[PDB]
């Protein structure tokens, strides 16, 4: 069992030798040192071999043309077994197309893709803007209150929810087991080392999207009116209408769908408003010309970067950086450090709504496995600072927030904010 990971004092990374910089203690991002200790990685090892750490050894590509390069180098760096820097509990390594490589990859995403098509979130975004209308106007504006569940948790559930027509009332079971798989200690450095509560979600889930698709099923056989979900669109055609045979495809997949979402949409809502703290001129510029929220939620999605990486596994010898990676080590792709990179954003740590480039992130990745839900987590982005422009005259973070302990979600558990209504 992978022992829980107990916060102690980051160092400065100038006290340290190169060969010793360990960029995988998920207390990086919590106590500020993880831009300092990328810094340092793009300017003197942006190819870096960490052969001691918590999750065993590995590379560190930090810099954003070199993450570009291994991204969508399919050819010599795999996404199998896992993309997350550790391992899962052994038994509880689910089968998602996140983690595969071509071809099975694209099979498996083309069959689920058009849930995200733009003619069906065409389709969703007049229930996204509901509820995101009634979650902003059921806010406190005399106190403060905590944003973390108020706003991002509570918008994200009902959306998950919504993606698989789950019942409304057992949204926070979604969550729940996302929290969990991806909190795990094992894989992200996470607080989650129960494992048999992760062997106890799978069950519970494998039953709860069983219950589903033959719910869904029975419905459809009714004439109910095909829904715009996932599970409606895998019952539609030909090639998944039988899914539920295979379970490794059923549940691998939907459990991505909602794991892809969940704290990536979460801590999407919570960041914008954290970056218009640190940088509030940014807010006058916004209320002043609207027409730059589709490139503010690129540039507050740049700034975020709320997945910090991608892990890979070389197929073969690769020369980068001036190293040479081995057939069978693991790379990780730290799109938190690219996304800082000088070399291609200048002034990349300040939060620049009207940048010329905020499209150019790689918070996303790049490739064969760039996020499949990007639209939808833009549109959800894009919704909710319309809606907080009809109804807020400011918003202030009165409090230093709280940050999620992982190498792998950049996130916030406490987010107090003052609403000044107009
Ligand atoms: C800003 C919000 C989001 C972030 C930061 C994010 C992050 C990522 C990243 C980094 C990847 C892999 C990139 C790569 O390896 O090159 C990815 C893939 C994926 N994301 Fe997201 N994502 C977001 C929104 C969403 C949402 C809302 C969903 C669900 C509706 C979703 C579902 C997926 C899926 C299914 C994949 C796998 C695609 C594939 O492997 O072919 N994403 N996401
Ligand atoms: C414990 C092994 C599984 C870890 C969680 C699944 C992998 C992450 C999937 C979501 C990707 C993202 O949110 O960017």
């Amino acid at each position: 069992p992978m022992p829980e990971f107990v916060e102690t004092p980051i160092p400065d990374v100038n006290t340290l030798a190169l060969e010793d910089i360990d960029v995988s203690n998920p207390f990086l991002y919590r106590q500020g040192q993880w831009r300092a200790y990328f810094k340092r990685l793009r300017d003197e090892a942006p190819v870096h071999y960490q052969k001691n750490s918590p999750f065993g050894p590995f590379w560190s590509v930090t810099r954003f043309e070199d993450i570009l390069f291994v991204d969508k180098s399919h050819d010599l760096f795999s996404a199998e077994p896992q993309i997350i820097l550790g391992d899962p509990p052994e038994g509880l390594s689910v089968e998602m197309f996140i983690a595969m490589d071509p071809p099975k990859h694209d099979v498996q995403r083309s069959s689920v893709q058009g849930v995200v098509a733009p003619k069906n979130l065409k389709e969703m975004e007049g229930l996204i803007r509901s509820r995101t209308g009634d979650v902003l106007d059921s806010l406190p504006t005399d106190k403060p209150f905590n944003w973390v569940p108020a706003v991002s948790k509570e918008l994200t559930g009902r959306m998950l929810a919504t993606l698989l027509d789950f019942p409304y009332e057992e949204r926070h079971k979604l969550v729940e087991w996302s929290d969990r798989m991806a909190g795990a200690a094992s894989a992200t450095g996470g607080e989650f080392a129960d494992e048999n509560a992760m062997f106890d979600d799978a069950a519970d889930m494998a039953r709860s999207f069983s219950r589903l698709w033959r719910d869904k099923e029975a419905r459809r056989a009714a004439g109910e009116e095909p829904g715009f979900d996932l599970i409606s669109l895998l019952q539609s055609n030909k090639e998944t209408k039988d899914l539920i045979n295979r379970p490794m495809e059923f549940i691998g997949n939907l459990t991505l769908l909602i794991v892809g979402g969940n704290d990536t949409t979460r801590n999407s809502m919570s960041g914008g408003l954290v970056a218009m703290n640190e940088f509030p001129r940014e807010f006058e510029k916004l209320k002043a010309k609207p027409e730059l929220i589709p490139n503010m939620v690129s540039e507050i999605i740049r700034w975020q970067t709320p997945t910090a990486y991608m892990r890979r596994i070389a197929k073969q010898d690769v020369e980068l950086g001036g190293q040479t990676i081995k057939k069978g080590d693991r790379v990780v792709m730290w799109y938190a450090s690219g996304n800082r990179d000088e070399r291609k954003f200048d002034n990349p740590d300040q939060f620049i709504i009207d940048r010329k480039d905020a499209r150019n992130h790689m918070s996303f990745g790049y490739g064969v496995h760039r996020c499949m839900g990007n639209r939808l987590a833009e549109l959800q982005l894009r919704i909710l600072w319309e809606e907080i422009l009809k109804r807020f005259d400011n918003i202030e973070v009165v409090e230093e927030p709280e940050r999620v302990q992982s190498n792998f979600g950049r996130g916030y558990s406490r987010l107090m904010v003052k609403l000044t209504p107009n």
